RNA sequence: UAAUUUCUACUCUUGUAGAUGGAAAUUAGGUGCGCUUGGC
DNA sequence: GCCAAGCGCACCTAATTTCCAAAAGGACTG
DNA sequence: CAGTCCTTTT
């Protein structure tokens, strides 16, 4: 049968090795003397700044042809309202064509093959594309083809300095073509217009009209916002909201104006920003009247567009000037803070403030929009002042005092502005004080910054700290002043208005001036950044054949188990190329690899026969047989039939597959396949590279049933590598004369003092130079090498002097952490060097510490302070296999049903766990649960929470932020360790959360990636797990948005009901606490239940409910049960197996001030309280008799609200209060064999808490599929798991 | 939607009544304002 | 409060454990601050 | 004391595309 | 031209 170790040698996986290059003897020397280091900077400084340059081309070549484009677009709308509505695979499938049609539609502008445009038009833009990707775009020839610009002398200088190596580009060209692609590529421009914008703009006009048919003032309001922003000036707002417009779409210029039509437009800070339709409609929503709740009910959103790819943004918006020196903001700022003084506006304030004691403060107005900014400074709560000014205006109202009149006085207090006395009136005399107070607070801070000078420059953080501590008092000082309504609407002194907007013009500035310095001041601190290395070598490491060492400049050597890079540099100066002499492999030396390769064999052989110039340029006019002599020792001889079979009219060719699904010619299929693999055959047998390699494994031609399965057993065949010695002299001799530069390629694995397991990727590395993978290949070497100089980034300041000690983080038990509050404590008294006592604690773990004595010095961050020379170089792993695997999912599938024995692991995002892992064996029992919040000791939940508060607290002082997910790469790492060695161990599946339903996305790729080619250190290299068979257990990563619910062994299931849900029953809150907000709603509910008993045996209530009953507040999951004895579990202390005390039947539920108010949470005991009612309204319970009718017999309000809050906080099984770290599930229901589910108990045959039960309930549905799939006939797993379905499921097992 | 009396006997109650024609109007389904200020849809039906 | 191709966690061990697909290009999103009009 | 819609700047993070090449082709230099 | 070596290709 099926095997776990047969999981291996599925599909190749390409990887990248990191290396650093240390030189050998004189080669460093030479490196100097050379100035190679300098030139290749040069160089990559000359690209960053040629490449915006060449860009413009493409841009404007782009937006030429678009502005052309006319398309209809309703066909695609019709393909995506078809899939919408039936989500099929053939509607789907109509879609995707259609998308394809459009895109192609798009990029036959480009290419210039639309019928759309005139014959001439077409010729040009084809000439244009010729030249887009290749050295063309240096000679300036597209430039002319394009417009009457011509380069600058500085430009033309860049453009010349790449004279000789225009190839530095090859990727910038595949990055070009990416952009152009009629592919369905995220990439490519076409893709942007067809299926990210269009389907925005196409729901947009769909919520444009649903808007203004429903309330059509909307279409005038949406006109007006056009016309204030002043675009799309002849079209009209119907226009904008219709498919043709779309067309004038496609251009980043009118996307931008789209966006700010949806957006608006600010201008300078503290200026009225002109709105947009979005901010049209949430000001209307947020009116709450009738016409807000109508509109609010409706999509009321509009979606602004993606960019167009490459294009340079625009905007309408003001945009500020940049400070670009250190010296340019400390030299502003205290021209500005000099003049401040100059001006006295500090004093002209604190005399302002002081003619508020005495001057008629009716004429001094407070601005409606500042009144809850003031409320909050200077009294208890926002709405202090206007609940304050509300009372006491609808005290001054005549008669009766109706709705109608309260209304009035709230409107009032938002349209018009407050003079100060009825503010003093309405609050306290607290609020005259307060305000005094905070005024000469601000004024202190405001003085104390302009007497305090500024620093030299803004290098260290104390220095930015100093410039924002400042700025922050400035703007204390404006924000005061504009708390003050000056506007000539009411009747202000007009002297005191005069002096106050006198001040406000002279503090203005201070806003522009702290966006310009934070702005400034956050820029990112300049960093060395490595640099690709080509030392004089256009295709330096491009690949390493034999044939092609003249040319690329890159060897292997071996030596005495340590592995060498050749470099062959172009130096100054003429030299004969240098050549290595074999030897007999007695003398001492170095083995050289030698490398063979003819690269995939379905596009090198018709590169090098049919599609050659002088091939294509004969079947032009002839019709007769060519023979090819160079480079074949044989003549290879060439048919029209040959030429034409890869050369077709149009695609698909006969011996492709697409043509079998077109045509249905199978017979046809098999005739050409035949033909075309005859013809290879015949190549290979006579082109100089491939004459002598023996291809007697490949079967018969006909005997294949598609190509990529004959290129697969093929291309594996023509690949070779061996070694031969080459004489210590005649290498020693290169480094001598610099015809050779040597480095070792080097790891840590190669130190003096390595003693234990080396990396993976050493593995990786000695596993291809093995003798077996040598015999047989499983890993390939691969070309495309780089290079790069990494220059010293961080000082040689010694993080270890000689006298000093280190301290072991753990303690003499090599297992106990210090505490992190004690450690740096402990640090600094073991090295004498604490300024005060011991904390006690600390005194208590001194002699249980280890410190170790500097004995060599060690540098922190040694690697990053000298420069270095590194080396990338990628490899194929599981190379006999194919590109991509054959029906991955089926082959588990197989394997699972024919092992249904299989253990599965779930694991789940937690609310208070980041990973929670819970093992299950095939009979749903747990096996092994844990928090994976600390790994080896190691607490990454508090330092992930630690770190990104230091971020937080870092954009918010203008210090530098740094990254996180060097961290987060850490944690993974680990979880991903455990949880692979947990898969091998228990042969499990892996079920994860899908979050279509951070760390745990992180996670996911992670464990994917690790999962497509998986070795464990310790197995031998010819057994599956060793370097030369990876394991292989999930299928091969393309991207998320093409990944199904099945990746090999790892399944991924819908979240909802795996927490709240008891694991004993399956029980679930059957309720939606919507449906229940009435009297009347209330009534009916308990009207539901046919009864509610108190049971004098346990003391518990018992509440039946059926299932078919009150179904009109149930989520219409009936589960499998007819129905449940809910019970209120008597609030007695049990104990868990620890000892510790608990209360049963507790609920935590939040605490609620009136209305609709949660911050904190308050425990709360439903038997408790319901006896409290009972004996409250002398209802006799301890009878055994029925209580509902006697609560529901008067109609008591009180009675039978309270009811319904109990009855739905004992459904509520996740109680959870992040003070404590109480998070259980207390389950309603008994199961069988009558127990209520506790997780407090700590039983660890069960979940021991809610994070655990997630975890569980998620191995569980896995679990689900895995039983369905036995019982299929099939290898196809089910597509999702309906709420229902996983319901009636659980509950049937646990029953 | 015009419609004359003597047409579709076949479906009627036999009540001709006055008019010979109508016109049948569906409603576009806009926010109209009672006298009190308070909302509704035009044209709007409660069906079964 | 230290050594690394690089990351994280370490320090019996001049180094240990685990991880590690590069490079280029592009696009989307997020956090923070500032401001605008509004809502409680 | 938060939130809604939005505009401006700083930086950080993550997803998705191409290549992972020997040799044909032809520009350049005596 | 004939060779060399960067550019472009399948
Ligand atoms: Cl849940
Ligand atoms: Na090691």
């Amino acid at each position: 049968m099926t095997q776990f170790e047969g999981f291996t040698n599925l599909y190749q996986v390409s990887k990248t090795l990191r290396f650093e290059l240390i030189p050998q003897g004189k080669t460093l020397k030479h490196i100097q003397e050379q100035g190679f280091i300098e030139e290749d900077k040069a160089r990559n400084d000359h690209y960053k700044e040629l490449k915006p340059i060449i860009d413009r081309i493409y841009k404007t070549y782009a937006d030429q042809c678009l502005q052309l484009v006319q398309l209809d677009w309703e066909n695609l709308s019709a393909a995506i309202d078809s899939y919408r509505k039936e989500k099929t695979e053939e509607t789907r499938n109509a879609l995707i064509e259609e998308q394809a049609t459009y895109r192609n539609a798009i990029h036959d502008y480009f290419i210039g093959r639309t019928d759309n445009l005139t014959d001439a038009i077409n010729k040009r833009h084809a000439e244009i594309y010729k030249g887009l990707f290749k050295a063309e775009l240096f000679n300036g020839k597209v430039l002319k083809q394009l417009g009457t610009v011509t380069t600058t002398e500085h430009e033309n200088a860049l453009l010349r300095s790449f004279d000789k190596f225009t190839t530095y580009f090859s990727g910038f060209y595949e990055n070009r073509k990416n952009v152009f692609s009629a592919e369905d590529i995220s990439t490519a421009i076409p893709h942007r217009i067809v299926q990210d914008n269009f389907p925005k703009f196409k729901e947009n006009c769909h919520i444009f009209t649903r808007l203004i048919t429903a309330v059509p003032s909307l279409r005038e309001h949406f006109e007006n916002v056009k016309k204030a922003i002043g675009i799309f000036v002849s079209t009209s707002i119907e226009e904008v909201f219709s498919f043709p417009f779309y067309n004038q779409l496609l251009t980043q210029t009118q996307i931008d104006l789209y966006n700010q039509l949806l957006g608006g437009i600010s201008r300078e800070a503290g200026t009225e920003k002109i709105k947009g339709l979005n901010e049209v409609l949430n000001l209307a929503i947020q009116k709450n009247d009738e016409t807000a709740h109508i509109i609010a009910s409706l999509p009321h959103r509009f979606i602004p567009l993606f960019k167009q790819i490459l294009s340079d943004r625009n905007t309408l918006s003001f945009i500020l000037e940049e400070f670009k020196s250190d010296e340019e903001v400390i030299q502003s700022f205290c021209k500005y803070k000099t003049l401040l003084r100059n001006e006295n506006v500090l004093e002209t304030a604190e005399a302002l403030f002081n003619e508020l004691n005495s001057i008629d403060l009716t004429h001094i107005f407070i601005s409606h929009k500042k009144l809850e900014t003031i409320s909050s400074a200077l009294c208890d709560h926002w709405d202090t002042l206007r609940n304050a000014l509300y009372e006491r205006r609808i005290s001054e109202l005549t008669g009766k005092i109706t709705k109608s009149a309260k209304e009035k006085v709230q409107r009032s207090l938002k349209h018009e502005d407050i003079n100060l006395q009825e503010i003093i009136s309405a609050a306290g005399k607290e609020l005259s004080e307060a305000f005094k107070q905070k005024t000469s607070e601000i004024l202190s801070h405001a003085h104390a910054a302009l007497d305090q000078p500024l620093p030299t420059t803004l290098k260290k953080q104390e220095e930015k700290e100093i410039l924002k501590s400042q700025l922050d008092s400035l703007l204390g000082l404006y924000h005061l002043l504009d708390w003050f309504a000056v506007d000539e609407s009411n009747e202000v002194d007009p002297e005191f208005s005069a002096r106050l907007t006198g001040i406000k013009l002279e503090m203005e500035p201070s806003l522009s001036f702290y966006n310009k310095a934070r702005n400034y001041a956050t820029k990112k601190p300049y960093s060395v950044e490595k640099f690709k290395l080509n030392f004089q070598r256009p295709t330096l490491a491009s690949g390493w054949d034999v044939n092609k060492e003249k040319n690329n400049g890159a060897i292997l050597f071996v030596k005495n188990g340590l592995y060498y890079l050749g470099i062959m540099p172009k130096q100054k100066g003429r030299y004969k190329a240098l050549s290595f002499e074999p030897t007999e492999k007695t003398s001492e030396g170095f083995d050289k690899m030698y490398y063979d390769y003819f690269p995939d064999a379905a596009k090198m052989i018709p590169k090098c026969s049919t599609q050659l110039k002088a091939v294509t340029a004969h079947f032009q006019t002839h019709t007769t047989p060519i023979l090819l002599s160079n480079n074949f020792i044989e003549p290879l001889e060439i048919t029209k039939e040959i030429y034409d079979l890869n050369n077709p009219e149009k695609e698909p060719k006969k011996f492709q597959t697409a043509y079998a699904k077109k045509t249905g010619d199978q017979k046809g299929y098999r005739e050409a396949l035949c033909k075309w693999i005859d013809f290879t055959r015949d190549f290979l047998s006579k082109y100089t590279k491939t004459t002598s390699i023996d291809l007697s494994s490949l079967r018969p031609s006909s005997q294949y049933k598609d190509l990529g399965e004959y290129y697969a057993e093929l291309n594996p065949l023509l690949y070779h590598i061996s070694f031969q010695r080459i004489a210590e002299k005649e290498i020693m001799d290169a480094v001598e004369t610099g015809k050779l530069y040597l480095f070792q390629i080097y790891n840590k694995d190669f130190a003096k003092g390595h003693h234990g397991k080396p990396n993976l990727h050493t593995l990786y590395w000695t596993g291809l130079f093995s003798p077996e993978n040598l015999a047989k290949t499983s890993i390939k070497l691969n070309g495309q090498a780089e290079l790069f100089y990494r220059p010293k980034s961080r000082m040689k300041r010694m993080a270890h002097r000689l006298g000093e000690k280190m301290l072991n983080k753990k303690l003499k038990d090599q297992k106990t952490p210090i505490p992190d509050t004690l450690y740096q404590e402990l640090y600094d008294y073991v090295n004498h060097r604490l300024s005060h006592d011991l904390s006690d604690e600390a005194r208590a773990l001194l002699p249980n510490v280890i410190t170790k004595e500097v004995s060599h010095e060690i540098i922190k961050d040694r690697r990053f302070t000298s420069d270095k020379f590194l080396f990338h170089v990628p490899i194929t792993l599981n190379y006999q296999a194919a590109n991509s695997p054959s029906k991955f999912n089926q082959r588990v599938n197989a394997y699972l049903k024919e092992h249904p024995e299989t253990p599965i692991i779930g694991i789940d995002r937690g609310e208070r766990n980041l990973i929670y892992i819970t093992v299950i064996d095939s009979t749903g029992k747990i096996l092994e649960q844990r928090s994976l919040n600390t790994i080896q000791q190691f607490d990454y939940q508090k330092k992930l929470d630690n770190r990104e508060k230091e971020r937080v607290a870092a954009r918010q002082a203008w210090s530098v932020v740094g990254t996180i997910k060097d961290l987060k790469q850490g944690y993974l790492s680990q979880v991903i360790h455990e949880i692979v060695d947990l898969m091998i161990h228990y042969q499990a599946v892996v079920v994860l959360e899908n979050l279509n339903f951070a760390v745990y996305q992180q996670f996911e790729k992670m464990l994917i990636d690790k999962l497509n080619c998986l070795v464990l250190k310790d197995y031998p290299a010819e057994k599956v797990g060793g370097v030369l068979n990876p394991y292989q257990l999930t299928d091969q990563f393309t991207s998320f948005a093409k990944m199904g619910t099945q990746s090999g062994f790892l399944f991924y299931v819908p979240a909802p009901y795996t927490s709240k849900i008891d694991p004993l029953t399956g029980f679930v809150d059957p309720f939606v606490w919507k449906t229940i907000k009435n009297h009347e709603s209330r009534k009916h509910f308990l009207e539901g239940f046919d009864f509610l008993h108190y049971d004098v045996k346990t003391g518990d209530f018992i509440l039946h409910f059926k299932m078919n009953r009150n179904l009109s507040f149930q989520r219409g999951l009936p589960g499998f049960m007819p129905a449940w004895d809910i019970v209120f579990e008597k609030n007695e202390t049990q104990f868990d197996a620890k000892g510790t005390p608990f209360i049963a039947g507790k609920r935590i539920v939040p605490v609620i001030e009136n209305h609709r108010f949660t911050g904190r949470y308050r425990d709360l005991y439903p038997a408790n309280e319901l006896i409290a009612l009972l004996e409250e309204k002398g209802i006799v319970f301890r009878d055994g008799s029925n209580i509902l009718p006697k609560l529901l017999e008067n109609d008591d309000s009180h009675a039978i609200d309270t009811m319904v809050a109990l009855i739905r906080s004992v459904l509520q099984m996740r109680n959870s209060n992040a003070a404590t770290g109480e998070d259980y599930i207390n389950s309603p229901v008994r199961d069988l064999n009558g127990v209520c589910f506790d997780s407090r108990f700590q039983n660890p045959e069960w979940p021991m808490d809610a994070d655990a039960n997630g975890a569980y309930h998620i191995a569980l549905k896995g679990q689900l599929l895995l039983n369905h799939l036995k019982e299929s006939k099939d290898l196809k797993l089910q597509n999702g798991i309906s709420n229902q379905d996983w319901l009636a499921y659980i509950q049937e097992l646990r029953n």
